[PDB]
């Protein structure tokens, strides 16, 4: 089997992605956004707690007549930035982009973190990290991944993510046509549960490649680059005014700044974050500070490519029993 679904930029500074999926009997359409970074699948629902629902679609486990009590089990969840949820779980089908899982753990939010309720876009994540950092206890549960894989053509999963415009999730398959050149693979360590992995080096604008061992995690939920802050000092020196600001909580540059381009490498081929990729806009409405797209991740303990760096590539998860992660340009 294959799914293919097209995932969309939430708003019009890539914030994040939301995808499609449909749960339960008949059909629940939610907006989730796919989290390469964590493995729970949690939805909004008919159990959140009232005032932190916000515009979210609910799922409605009442109403569908494959859904399931999982007896017993909660789960409970923090993410990097300090938003939370946490709930109960069902077990309902699942379908994404015509890819069906029938007895998925639905985690059932019955508590949002403000960060989530003031997401009206987001009526929930889909993980699609390693099953081992699933929260469910006292049971763990499985990601729609790994329960979908045995059946795919392939156990694989795609993100082709755009900038400022659609994208593509595909499951179970490689389209051929979606990228340019070849697909570079590169070693992956489960031990943390993430597709962590080890960049070769990077670039700054047209300057000379830097060959250096990165490590970080390719994570489609996070929505930037974040990277040790020797190599974020060398990205930012290259924009006149650029500074970091504490109060503001990274770096800034000046909006009337022209960026450029960042260039990270996988194994001996290299992938260009074009320098608009990398403005996130002003820090407040109407204000000439932009927000920059490269962070530090000396406040996080791992570096992070985001989706600031994953949008300027296909990028292949592969889950054979030995994981890797290739990237194509595109
Ligand atoms: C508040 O919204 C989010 C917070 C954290 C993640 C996971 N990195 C995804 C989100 O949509």
């Amino acid at each position: 089997s294959t799914g293919s679904a097209t995932t969309t930029p939430i708003d019009s500074l890539d914030d994040a992605y939301i995808t499609p999926v449909q749960i339960g009997t008949p059909a629940q359409t939610l907006n989730l956004d796919f989290d390469t970074g964590s493995s729970d699948l949690w939805v909004f629902s008919s159990e959140t707690t009232a005032s932190e629902v916000d515009g979210q679609t609910i799922y409605t486990p009442s109403k569908s007549t494959t859904a399931k009590l999982l007896s017993g089990a909660t789960w409970s969840i923090s993410y990097g930035d300090g938003s939370s949820s946490s709930g109960d779980v069902y077990t309902d089908t699942v379908s994404v982009g015509g890819l069906t899982v029938t007895g998925q753990a639905v985690e059932s939010a019955k508590k949002v973190s403000s960060s989530f309720t003031e997401d009206s876009t987001i009526d929930g994540l889909l993980g699609l990290a390693f099953s081992t950092l699933n929260t469910v206890s006292p049971t763990q549960q499985k990601t729609f991944f790994d329960n979908a894989k045995a059946s795919l053509d392939s156990p694989v999963f795609t993100a082709d993510l755009g900038y400022h415009a659609p994208g593509t999730y595909n499951f179970g398959f490689i389209d051929t046509t979606a990228y340019t050149g070849s697909i570079t693979y590169t070693a992956v360590s489960t031990k943390q549960g993430f597709w962590e992995w080890t960049s070769t080096g990077y670039a700054v604008g047209s300057g000379t490649f830097k060959s250096t061992s990165i490590d970080g995690i390719a994570d489609t939920g996070t929505t930037l680059l974040y990277l040790p802050a020797t190599v974020v000092s060398a990205y930012w020196a290259q924009v006149s005014g650029a500074k970091s600001s504490s109060s503001v909580g990274g770096y800034v540059f000046p909006c009337s700044a022209t960026l450029p381009s960042f260039t990270f490498g996988v194994g001996s081929a290299r992938i260009v974050i074009p320098g608009d990729y990398i403005d996130f806009g002003p820090i407040s409405t109407g204000s000439s500070s932009c927000f920059g797209g490269i962070q530090s991740s000396a406040g996080i303990g791992i570096n992070i490519f985001g989706d600031v760096a994953l949008k300027a590539a296909f990028v292949v998860f592969n889950g054979a029993t030995t994981p890797t992660l290739g990237f194509a340009s595109k």
